[PDB]
């Protein structure tokens, strides 16, 4: 039905421990989660070898944040190849809480994403304006001049998903999702912007997600706290 | 005394083939009687590390945030580091402070909660080149001093480190005055009890001279943790 492959990433953020954690998993190996949906799974940077080694090899894992050298003088830092050496074969970049907590520029999200893109990683790269810029009514800048450094550092699109954060919060995510998909079209190419995954995140739940993933340019969702939750399965499958 | 403290800060660096290789030379090595050794391994080989290492050998995180769960991508809480095993995190390094911009209250507050929820600290303080050329190491490094001491309220499980940041080639001198400050500011009694452990550049062809000094209670070592030295290190007070 749909002309990009449903994506449906979750994105754990800093919750779970061993035993929560290890039943969240559970669930979702008991799911057998349709062939149809691409699902991505995001653990807390201590559990990321854990989650594989437990996780359904159908479901791919995705570190929560990296940095961008190989290896280094960055204590508390991560690299794609540590990522890799624990079975992740995914980095979410950009995301809301990195940029607007932790400070990161979209210099260094840049960066990141090229490092991460040559070492053989996927790459969720998050973007999104804030309250005061929607306010503002300069969503349309903002999130274009996001999207441009992010592209400006990827040679191959195959592997990127562009994920659209309401961090302010007809649909008005489908709204967004249009005018990103035409910025790719007229600053990439047609192909990129024909073929290019763009998920909602925010604040995707079971009971918004069928609405949500019927809208021509949402391809799927980045899965906040209802990751954490059994209606994690119902998202995955919200377009069967 | 002061137990004499070791720690290695294997920052981010290491696979599960290189760090288990590591590992396997530590686990071989003898921990003299009285030291107190512990490594922090990159956040994504905790868990790893734990299960390799010996038991005589403490694990540290390298960072983490400030409350025990949340929406912060990212991060890693002190519960998530105690569940995969590790006793102690490192807070405030440098790294920390100028490449990732963290301030002096967000130290502050991950301190007090990693020992709420019963880790030990390695809680770093440090004085970049500009500083100590501008005649203000001791009023640089007293005030991050402060910062910390306001969010402990036991010393029993910290441990200070003083990082100078341009010390990539004194230290008794900035030890001898931290002491003292915690002496007036704190108490006698944690003054004399608290390790106070160099974190500027140390080697197994200098840690003899440092380890001897009156108010150096061992290291926080950086690349040579990497390497077979790290054992020297261990031992620099035999
Ligand atoms: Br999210
Ligand atoms: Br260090
Ligand atoms: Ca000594």
């Amino acid at each position: 039905a749909p002309s990009r492959k449903f994506f449906v990433g979750g994105n754990w953020k800093m919750n779970g421990r061993k035993q929560s954690l290890g039943e969240l998993i559970g669930t979702l190996n008991a799911a057998k989660v349709p062939a149809d949906t691409e699902v991505v799974c995001a653990p807390p940077t201590a559990y990321i070898d854990f989650a594989r080694q437990k996780l359904d090899p159908k479901i791919a894992v995705a570190a929560q944040n990296c940095y961008k050298v190989t290896n280094g003088a960055f204590t508390g830092e991560i690299s794609p190849g540590m990522i890799k050496d624990c079975g992740a074969t995914w980095v979410v970049l950009g995301h809301s809480e990195r940029r607007h907590v932790f400070g990161e520029s979209d210099e260094l999200i840049g960066q990141k994403v090229a490092h991460a893109l040559a070492e053989g990683l996927g790459v969720i790269a998050c973007i999104g304006e804030k309250l005061d810029e929607r306010e503002a009514g300069i969503t349309e800048k903002v999130v274009f001049e996001q999207t441009k450094v992010i592209a400006d550092n990827v040679k191959d699109w195959s592997k990127v998903v562009l994920a659209y954060e309401p961090v302010w919060a007809p649909q008005p995510a489908q709204e967004v999702h249009e005018k990103l998909r035409g910025w790719l079209k007229s600053n990439v190419s047609d192909a990129v912007a024909q073929s290019t995954r763009i998920i909602y995140g925010g604040s995707v739940t079971g009971a918004t997600c069928k609405e949500l993933a019927s809208q021509p340019d949402v391809d799927g969702f980045l899965v906040g706290g209802a990751s954490l939750k059994p209606e994690f399965v119902d998202i995955i499958n919200a377009k069967q």
